[PDB]
């Protein structure tokens, strides 16, 4: 199998649940706080260690606090290998919840901007053929690690925002969910006409493959030979949190595993589609038993 | 020699989120910046009490087993503090949402604050004490007991006023509140608010012997049975009036402690307010009993 490095963000989610949104200069009480590992590259990198099955590598910077020694024993346990530990607080996203379950969210980088071209061990990385990026780090990084993978690259354009035009030539995929490919087309083709055509303007930048995510419409694929709508399954959703993160996992999972695009992206679309029937980021990544179910069922 | 002060009260940790514009529902915002600051009332007052006392402080709380009850430990540790409760709850909390202009709104985790019951306190060691600090950051059961059961000077800052029973003002040698929460307490517990005097006049009718009414810029009013005198504070530059009440009380409660009256104490006090509120933050504003005794002296 093809061997898989994550290099991005950790995070504690500190969720916070109130009756309703605080509002400027209400003191309210929080009925619950619960703190869950997360961040964008972890819930990939553990999508990754639960559908695979064979671990991951996963390059991030946590902290030296309880948060980080929370995240660790959550990496530990799924055979997850590569986390650095900085003087900064561990990466935080502070997420206030009302009772109708919205939610807003405050973002502190904390140790995951420490994540810099310095402390990667390009060697190590070298030993890795499918690379998994995301945002949430400096975007320097993510950019230096793009450049320089050779193996398949994977950059998940999220947020969209603090992405510069030259890593798309680099990029084998591209896979921005719909919010995310309308801000990327208006910034880098001035425009936003639709889904597809924007996908076209990615592979005339290099991009190899654009794999927009639809949530209930499903995913399209767009490369030179093809522009294939996947359908998802039709499920119950609860929780549409991660289901990105699921996504690219499992897609780079089958990739792993020897399976064409079009049979990783309906793999992927299946992992995508279990978890927005669970409440939460990580805590709804499937096992891969159960995607297995899925597709046979 | 002195007198002996435990403050009975909450530990918290403050959060800052610093962010451009008060986060949407369904919007992520990066921060800015995130600063923390130790806070809660109890562990304010403690905190002035060690620095300008100078001799300690005992302070009941209640924290966690957490990297910021470590933190809060180091403090308390440092500066002589004793009696901290660890329990399994996270340290409590409050995280602050500071938008570019400075206004902010905040959501409060109890946490560890809230396991501070009458269970907990140790009354053999408490009664070794001749002064008593209360706010109301804990389970009001636990205050109250307190002051019923104390034997010695017990201070209440009614602090928020809300979740407050008639019963403890019987128990209270001073109750400290400040204007807003004068106002609300009269409104609760008298139907009415006519004036800070009128109240505080009436809080004497239940049994407490002294009323002292923070009123920042215009200062202090004590009233008792004897008096109703009013005391102007210091005109500084005021630049973060954050804890200045906690500060007052624990070094009014100092000077009490040092023998004086509470004329005296009001003044002593007063002065080491007027110092915090000319600096950033809450427990860092807190001066040393030099500058406390510079001011003073300087006057």
């Amino acid at each position: 199998f093809l061997v898989i490095s994550v290099v991005g963000s950790s995070n504690i989610d500190i969720v916070l649940k109130v009756d309703h949104f605080t509002k400027p200069g209400e003191t309210q009480k929080a009925i619950e706080m619960n703190v869950f590992p997360g961040g964008k590259g972890a819930n990939q990198a553990v999508t990754v260690a639960k559908i695979g099955e064979k671990g991951c590598r996963f390059v991030t910077c946590i902290g030296n606090d309880d948060y980080s020694d929370l995240l660790i024993e959550n990496y530990e346990k799924l055979g997850i290998t590569g986390y650095i530990r900085v003087s900064l607080p561990t990466g935080r996203a502070f997420i206030e919840v009302d009772k109708t379950g919205q939610n807003r969210i405050i973002i502190f980088p904390g140790a995951n901007a420490e994540l810099k071209k310095e402390l990667i061990d390009w060697n190590t990385l070298s030993e890795s053929d499918i690379l998994l990026l995301q945002n949430e780090i400096p975007f320097e990084t993510t950019l230096e690690c793009a450049k320089r993978f050779n193996g398949i690259v994977i950059f998940d354009p999220a947020p969209a925002q603090g992405i510069n035009e030259e890593i798309f030539q680099y990029l084998d995929y591209l896979t921005p969910n719909e919010k995310e490919i309308e801000a990327l087309s208006k910034d880098f083709f001035g425009e936003f006409l639709t889904v597809e055509k924007a996908a076209e303007k990615f592979l005339e930048l290099g991009v190899k493959n654009v794999i927009v995510k639809l949530g209930d419409k499903g995913v399209l694929l767009v490369n030179k030979n093809e522009k294939k709508h996947f359908p998802t399954f039709k499920v119950k959703a609860v929780d549409t949190t991660a289901a990105g993160d699921v996504f690219n996992g499992a897609f780079a999972v089958a990739l792993s595993e020897g399976k064409n695009p079009e049979e990783a992206v309906i793999f992927g679309t299946a992992a995508a589609a279990i978890s927005v029937t669970r409440l939460g980021a990580q805590s709804s990544i499937p096992a891969r038993e159960e995607v297995e179910a899925f597709l046979k069922n």
